[PDB]
């Protein structure tokens, strides 16, 4: 093909749109509803209008390159074009970025700022609460904020094909919201936030923790301990201008500390937990020839969508509590029985690269004795802010390290924020359990990479077993109904509802499409996971000496006794 752009003639045989085929020859153009190779087919944007000599204006995004076009990209008719939709965008925009949790890597703004469009006149309403949706535990709507792009129907529809954001006529008007625009917590929504993560506004949010946990530090009484997540040392250091694929662990404890926190421990630890519940878990349910399959029980995604789609999986999961809830559970028992404290006086606070997590802490039967496992979630972006709001210069902060006594972690916890890190972990556990030795290789990179549905096949105690890995909840709806599942049998299995695990979390840092193209976000993330494996002393669960400890002078023996009693969590189908 012979394409002409802005006068510069171009010679390819590449069949793709005007858009890509631009991007990929340094010209720049514009767009907004373009996501994820799909854009608002009802209502195209248009932010991507370019000129085809012959044709008119068309939009990029979705016009195929065609031999003989003649296309001008930065031509008046195009720039008052982009102009007009922006400035019609600004009218239904409260366009406020002083106090906007997204002033500091938003698109819109940045679009507006480009183009210097206009409101026609300014939307300013009264009464915002008509326009806001805060029930959910985990999700938040802000509708004066919404430029109806549609990203967020489309990111749900392809990465949990639930659909559960759907566009809905609000008496006259068209919004985004849950089937009849209910609580999104009341509908088959799995709360996994990457209807958020699309979002390139503030239209849509998390349900804000911090003024529980703000609430919390400023309590004389109170003894707030904190525990991050795997991802979230592999993450937050994105929304400090550090780069992509950084480790700020040592930052984030300092950080944490500064914060005012009581306590600094880590989420790796339970994860450690999770292991010696779940693999003794695996090892007992082997010798007792089933029941099969067992499946991860730690995304609360997955098990809400167990919950709304597959109820008779829910027998099927494995018992062990998640890494948080079980650290939660061991912070209101174990650690005041170390430390002194009165367990009620004792406040729990996890921060997690995920929403979902909210709606776990939340459960009602996630407590004992009238204490809660967690008081109080709050996603990596929040901590951002919080160390923001603080004043908190995190990339020059030197490197600190997490009280021991529940702050310990093996490389298999580590590794917990991938996909296949919790198979690896069990295996390498479950392996050294049934045959009683402590082997040597420890490495399954079958069950690793990005691949939706990956399969091994394993030999514990000289028997061999099938595993496999579920990335994305959309990969389970495919495993369950394209009937894979019943091709082999299966004995033990790992889903999680974000594609490329926790490290793509709903509660991760925003990316602009302008890395997403040049930044493999999830392989980077995830490479700190296993690199901080690769280079730990201990990376076995069962190896964590501090775990170690509690267990032999607290909880004895897991998968049984007390263990099993307080450490595990079952669900129930109606
Ligand atoms: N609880 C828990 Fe997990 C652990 O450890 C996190 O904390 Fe995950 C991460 N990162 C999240 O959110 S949940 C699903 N299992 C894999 S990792
Ligand atoms: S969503 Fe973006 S443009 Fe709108 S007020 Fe917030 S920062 Fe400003
Ligand atoms: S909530 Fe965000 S992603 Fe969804 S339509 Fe509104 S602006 Fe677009
Ligand atoms: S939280 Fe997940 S399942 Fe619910 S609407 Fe958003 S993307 Fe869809
Ligand atoms: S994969 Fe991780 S971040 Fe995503 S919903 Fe599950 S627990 Fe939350
Ligand atoms: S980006 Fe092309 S129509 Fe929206
Ligand atoms: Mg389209």
């Amino acid at each position: 093909k012979t394409i002409i752009i802005n006068g510069v003639q171009f010679n390819t045989d590449e069949d793709t749109t005007i858009l890509k085929f631009a991007r990929d020859n340094n010209i720049d153009i514009s767009a907004l509803c373009f996501l994820n190779n799909c854009n608002n087919d009802i209502n195209k944007c248009e932010i991507c209008t370019v000129e085809v000599e012959g044709t008119g204006l068309v939009t990029a995004c979705d016009t195929l390159i065609e031999d003989g076009m003649i296309i001008n990209t930065n031509s008046d008719a195009v720039n008052e074009k982009i102009k007009s939709r922006i400035s019609q965008l600004l009218d239904i925009h409260e366009f406020k970025c002083g106090p906007c949790n997204r002033r500091e890597n938003c698109e819109f703004l940045k679009l507006v700022i480009k183009y210097k469009a206009r409101a026609s006149k300014p939307f300013l309403p009264k009464d915002k609460t008509e326009y806001v949706d805060e029930r959910s535990k985990s999700l938040t709507v802000d509708r004066t904020k919404c430029l109806l792009c549609g990203r967020c129907v489309n990111a749900c529809g392809k990465n949990t094909e639930t659909y559960a954001m759907k566009f809905l006529n609000k008496n006259g008007k068209t919004i985004i919201g849950a089937e009849d625009e209910k609580c999104f917590d009341d509908t088959n929504c799995l709360l996994c936030g990457q209807c958020i993560i699309a979002c390139p506004v503030a239209a849509l949010s998390e349900k804000s923790h911090m003024d529980r946990v703000k609430n919390a530090l400023n309590a004389p009484e109170k003894h707030v301990i904190v525990a991050m997540a795997p991802s979230v040392r592999a993450s937050i250091g994105e929304l400090f201008n550090m780069g992509f694929g950084v480790d700020v662990t040592g930052k984030i404890y300092t950080a944490l500390r500064q914060l005012g926190f009581d306590k600094i421990f880590d989420i790796n630890f339970g994860a450690d937990m999770t292991i010696m519940e779940e693999a003794t878990e695996l090892v007992q349910a082997i010798e007792n020839n089933g029941p099969f399959p067992m499946f991860t029980s730690c995304c609360p995604g997955w098990v809400r969508q167990a919950e709304n789609y597959y109820p008779e999986l829910l027998n099927n999961l494995s018992s062990a509590k998640s890494p948080q809830q079980i650290f939660g559970t061991a912070s209101k028992t174990y650690y005041p029985s170390i430390s002194g404290l009165d367990p009620k006086n004792v406040f729990t606070v996890t921060v997690m690269p995920c929403t979902s997590k909210k709606f776990e802490a939340d459960r009602p039967q996630m407590e004992k004795d009238g204490l809660r496992d967690i008081d109080a979630v709050i996603t990596t972006r929040e901590l951002a802010k919080m160390i923001k709001d603080a004043k908190i210069p995190f990339a020059k902060l030197e490197d600190s390290e997490a009280d021991p006594a529940m702050g310990e972690y093996s490389g298999a916890g580590a590794i917990f924020g991938a996909t296949g890190g919790v198979m690896e972990a069990a295996l390498r556990s479950a392996k050294d359990f049934a045959e009683n030795a402590e082997l040597e290789d420890i490495e399954y990179k079958q069950v690793r990479g990005l691949n939706g549905i990956k399969e091994a096949e394993v030999e514990i105690n000289n028997n061999k077993y099938n595993v496999a890995v579920i990335n994305g909840a959309s990969n389970l709806f495919k495993f369950m109904k394209s009937g894979m599942i019943n091709e082999k049998q299966y004995h033990f299995i790992e889903v999680m509802a974000c594609h490329g695990g926790c490290v793509n979390g709903g509660g991760q840092p925003h990316v602009n499409p302008k890395d997403l193209e040049k930044v493999d976000i999830k392989k980077v993330r995830a490479s700190v996971l296993y690199n901080q494996d690769e280079h730990l002393s201990k990376r076995k669960s069962h190896e964590n000496t501090a775990l170690v400890k509690m267990y032999q002078n607290y909880f004895g023996k897991p998968g049984e006794g007390r263990a099993h009693e307080i450490l595990h969590f079952k669900y129930k189908k109606s």
